[PDB]
C-alpha cells in the first residue's frame, strides 16, 4: 500500500542524458577503434535508447543479464569486446557489487578499454569500492521507480523517476 | 561495402507515430483489467521499446527475448527466455521491422502456449512485400517498400543501431 512521487522529472533526465552524451563523445572520439555500450538487462533499455542516441561516435549496441550469491551470465554479449572500447550502461549503482563483477568478466576478454556509466548511483549504499567514470545523478537512498527500475515488476515505463512511498 | 546513410523517417516522425501506437494500444486494454506485458525481442526492439512503453496509459510489466537471429530454414530457438510469466496476461510482441514473419510467426506460437489471456504484434516497420508466412500485426509504426533501411535498433553490419532516424542505406 504505496504512492509514487517524482523524484527527478522527465525533463532533466533528458537534459543529464545529453550532457552525458557530449561527455562519453569527447571521452571517445579520438580512438578510431569499434566501441559497444553494453546495456545490464532488463533495468538499462530505457537508459540506453535514450543515451546511445547522444553518443555521436559510431558504435554497436549489446545485452547482457547478471544474476551471498555468484553473479551468474543468463545471457552473454553477441558480439566480440575484444580490442574495442566497452562502455557498460547501468540504471543504478548501490552496492556495486554485480558490476563490479560484471567489470571483471568483460576484462577478461581484453577490451582495448572498459568504462561504466550509470544513471543512478547510491554512494551511502556502496559496499565495494567499483571505478564509474559517467554519473546522471547521486541520490540518496530512495527506494526508486520508473525509467526501466520496478517495484515488483511495476513502474519500468514511466518517463520520470519516482522515489516508492509506504 | 562503401556507402553512404540517407535520413528517410525523421527523429520527430517516429516520435509523433509513437504517441499515436501508444492512444492506440491504451485504448485497446485499458478496460482489460488483467496484467499487461510488453515483450520486446532484442537486440532490434529496444529502442522502440523504450519509446512506445513511456507512451503506454496503462500499468504493464516490460519483458524481453532473444529469438534465433540466424539472419534472412533453421529452426527459431530462445537464445533467452522472458524472465516473467505471462499466462492470464495482455502480452503485446513488440518487433522493429516485420519483413518475411518467420521469427514473429515462431515467437507467436512459442508465447501461445503459455496461454495468455490475449497476444498482439506491434511492429514499428511493416514492409508486407517481404511476408513468407502469414502473422497478425495489430499495430504498424510505417508500411514501406523492400528500402535498404537502418537506426532505431536497426544495424547494417552492426553499426546505425543508435541513429534516432530510420535512414536508407545507398550503396556506392
Ligand atoms: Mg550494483
Ligand atoms: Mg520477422
Amino acid at each position: 500500500k504505496h504512492t509514487v512521487e517524482v523524484m527527478i522529472p522527465e525533463a532533466e533526465i533528458k537534459a543529464r542524458i545529453a550532457e552525458l552524451g557530449r561527455q562519453i563523445t569527447e571521452r571517445y572520439k579520438d580512438s578510431g577503434s569499434d566501441m559497444v555500450l553494453v546495456g545490464l538487462l532488463r533495468g538499462s533499455f530505457m537508459f540506453m535508447a535514450d543515451l546511445c542516441r547522444e553518443v555521436q561516435v559510431s558504435h554497436e549496441v549489446d545485452f547482457m543479464t547478471a544474476s551471498t550469491r555468484d553473479v551468474k551470465i543468463l545471457k552473454d554479449l553477441d558480439e566480440d569486446i575484444r580490442g574495442k572500447d566497452v562502455l557498460i550502461v547501468e540504471d543504478i549503482i548501490d552496492s556495486g557489487n554485480t558490476l563490479s563483477k560484471v567489470r571483471e568478466i568483460l576484462s577478461l576478454r581484453e577490451p582495448k578499454s572498459l568504462a561504466i556509466c550509470t544513471l543512478l548511483d547510491k554512494p551511502s549504499r556502496r559496499e565495494v569500492n567499483v571505478p564509474v567514470e559517467f554519473i546522471g545523478f547521486s541520490i540518496p537512498d530512495e527506494f526508486v521507480v520508473g525509467y526501466g527500475i520496478d517495484y515488483a515488476q511495476r513502474y519500468r515505463h514511466l518517463p520520470y523517476i519516482g522515489k516508492v512511498i509506504l
